[PDB]
Protein backbone atom coordinates (compact mmCIF):
# COMPACT_ATOMS: atom_id res chain seq x y z
CA UNK A 1 0.00 0.00 0.00
CA UNK A 2 3.16 2.21 0.04
CA UNK A 3 3.58 4.38 -1.82
CA UNK A 4 0.79 3.48 -4.28
CA UNK A 5 -2.30 1.81 -2.69
CA UNK A 6 -3.12 -1.71 -4.00
CA UNK A 7 -6.64 -0.60 -5.01
CA UNK A 8 -5.08 2.01 -7.34
CA UNK A 9 -2.71 -0.56 -8.83
CA UNK A 10 -5.74 -2.82 -9.47
CA UNK A 11 -8.42 -0.31 -10.58
CA UNK A 12 -9.74 -0.60 -14.15
CA UNK A 13 -11.18 2.95 -13.97
CA UNK A 14 -9.88 6.00 -15.80
CA UNK A 15 -8.71 9.14 -14.00
CA UNK A 16 -12.00 11.00 -14.51
CA UNK A 17 -14.12 8.09 -13.29
CA UNK A 18 -12.00 7.96 -10.10
CA UNK A 19 -12.19 11.76 -9.56
CA UNK A 20 -15.98 11.79 -10.05
CA UNK A 21 -16.24 8.93 -7.51
CA UNK A 22 -14.11 10.89 -5.02
CA UNK A 23 -16.09 14.07 -5.66
CA UNK A 24 -19.24 12.22 -4.47
CA UNK A 25 -17.82 9.87 -1.76
CA UNK A 26 -15.08 12.08 -0.17
CA UNK A 27 -16.18 15.64 -1.10
CA UNK A 28 -13.81 17.48 1.27
CA UNK A 29 -10.74 15.64 -0.05
CA UNK A 30 -11.86 16.32 -3.65
CA UNK A 31 -12.26 20.03 -2.92
CA UNK A 32 -8.93 20.32 -1.04
CA UNK A 33 -7.15 18.66 -3.99
CA UNK A 34 -8.90 20.97 -6.45
CA UNK A 35 -7.91 24.07 -4.44
CA UNK A 36 -4.31 22.80 -4.61
CA UNK A 37 -4.69 22.01 -8.34
CA UNK A 38 -6.08 25.53 -8.95
CA UNK A 39 -3.02 26.94 -7.10
CA UNK A 40 -0.78 25.29 -9.72
CA UNK A 41 -2.24 26.57 -13.01
CA UNK A 42 1.19 26.04 -14.62
CA UNK A 43 1.18 22.31 -13.83
CA UNK A 44 -2.47 21.40 -14.56
CA UNK A 45 -1.85 19.98 -18.06
CA UNK A 46 1.19 17.99 -16.91
CA UNK A 47 -0.74 16.62 -13.94
CA UNK A 48 -3.71 15.53 -16.10
CA UNK A 49 -1.28 13.88 -18.54
CA UNK A 50 0.49 12.04 -15.76
CA UNK A 51 -2.87 10.80 -14.40
CA UNK A 52 -3.92 9.60 -17.86
CA UNK A 53 -0.56 7.85 -18.24
CA UNK A 54 -0.80 6.05 -14.89
CA UNK A 55 -4.39 4.87 -15.54
CA UNK A 56 -3.32 3.50 -18.97
CA UNK A 57 -0.74 1.26 -17.23
CA UNK A 58 -1.47 -2.36 -16.37
CA UNK A 59 -1.39 -3.48 -12.71
CA UNK A 60 2.12 -4.94 -13.17
CA UNK A 61 3.38 -1.68 -14.72
CA UNK A 62 1.86 0.33 -11.86
CA UNK A 63 3.50 -1.98 -9.30
CA UNK A 64 6.82 -1.56 -11.16
CA UNK A 65 6.29 2.24 -11.23
CA UNK A 66 5.30 2.24 -7.54
CA UNK A 67 8.47 0.42 -6.38
CA UNK A 68 11.24 1.52 -8.75
CA UNK A 69 10.28 4.95 -10.21
CA UNK A 70 7.70 7.07 -8.30
CA UNK A 71 9.57 9.58 -6.02
CA UNK A 72 12.04 12.02 -7.64
CA UNK A 73 9.73 12.87 -10.58
CA UNK A 74 9.79 16.45 -12.01
CA UNK A 75 6.17 17.00 -10.88
CA UNK A 76 7.06 16.00 -7.30
CA UNK A 77 9.94 18.52 -7.35
CA UNK A 78 7.54 21.27 -8.51
CA UNK A 79 4.33 20.26 -6.63
CA UNK A 80 4.85 17.54 -4.00
CA UNK A 81 1.13 16.75 -3.64
CA UNK A 82 0.25 16.72 -7.41
CA UNK A 83 -1.10 13.10 -7.13
CA UNK A 84 -2.30 13.30 -3.52
CA UNK A 85 -5.96 12.55 -4.29
CA UNK A 86 -4.97 9.36 -6.14
CA UNK A 87 -2.34 7.96 -3.73
CA UNK A 88 -2.54 9.60 -0.28
CA UNK A 89 -5.53 8.39 1.76
CA UNK A 90 -6.42 4.67 1.75
CA UNK A 91 -10.00 5.41 2.87
CA UNK A 92 -10.50 7.96 0.07
CA UNK A 93 -8.93 5.53 -2.41
CA UNK A 94 -11.14 2.65 -1.15
CA UNK A 95 -14.39 4.58 -1.48
CA UNK A 96 -13.47 6.00 -4.92
CA UNK A 97 -12.25 2.69 -6.40
CA UNK A 98 -15.35 0.85 -5.12
CA UNK A 99 -17.76 2.78 -7.40
CA UNK A 100 -15.67 4.60 -10.05
CA UNK A 101 -16.51 2.09 -12.81
CA UNK A 102 -20.12 3.41 -12.83
CA UNK A 103 -19.08 6.98 -13.64
CA UNK A 104 -18.77 8.45 -17.20
CA UNK A 105 -15.40 7.73 -18.84
CA UNK A 106 -13.32 10.74 -19.87
CA UNK A 107 -15.59 13.36 -18.25
CA UNK A 108 -13.09 16.26 -18.10
CA UNK A 109 -15.47 18.51 -16.13
CA UNK A 110 -14.08 16.78 -12.96
CA UNK A 111 -10.84 18.78 -13.45
CA UNK A 112 -12.80 22.06 -13.57
CA UNK A 113 -13.77 23.33 -10.14
CA UNK A 114 -14.19 26.72 -8.51
CA UNK A 115 -15.39 27.98 -5.12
Amino acid sequence: DFPIPRRMIATTCDAEQYLAAVRDTSPVYYQRYMIDFNNHANLQQATINKAHWFFSLSPAERRDYSEHFYNGDPLTFAWVNHMKIFFNNKGVVAKGTEVCNGYPAGDMSVWNWAH
